[PDB]
């Protein structure tokens, strides 16, 4: 149907916008602390602590499968990165501190992407 096509084109454009958002968020993590999943070889007990792991590579796979239906779903995954880190790691660690900075600096990027998604429909 012509309707399924137009829907598909909207999803493609949402994907294009979220890709740019993701690149901007990932630049706020220059140390690459959140680039890849926490290694279960190196932290064998991680899943006893964190029930829903998340990282920027796993978000990127989901993105390119057009697996995000809206900005809210994307933000949920971004928030998991930060919130998992802040529970697993103590306050006085390079890891926790990096999460706090990513959170604070991402807020600006997400503030405007919420307006661009409402604006462009």
């Amino acid at each position: 149907s012509m309707e399924q096509v137009a829907m598909e084109l909207r999803l493609t454009e949402l994907t294009r916008l979220l890709r740019s958002v993701l690149d901007q968020l990932q630049d706020k993590d220059p140390a690459r602390i959140f680039a890849q999943p926490v290694s279960l070889k190196e932290v064998p007990d991680y899943l006893d602590h964190i029930k829903h792991p998340m990282d920027f590579a796993t978000m990127r796979k989901r993105l390119e499968a057009q697996g995000y239906k809206n900005l809210h779903e994307f933000e949920e995954d971004f928030d998991l990165i930060i919130d998992n880190c802040m529970k697993y790691n103590a306050r006085d660690t390079v890891f926790y501190r990096a999460a706090v900075r990513l959170r604070d600096q991402g807020g600006v990027v997400l503030r405007q992407a919420r307006r661009e998604v409402d604006s462009i429909g």
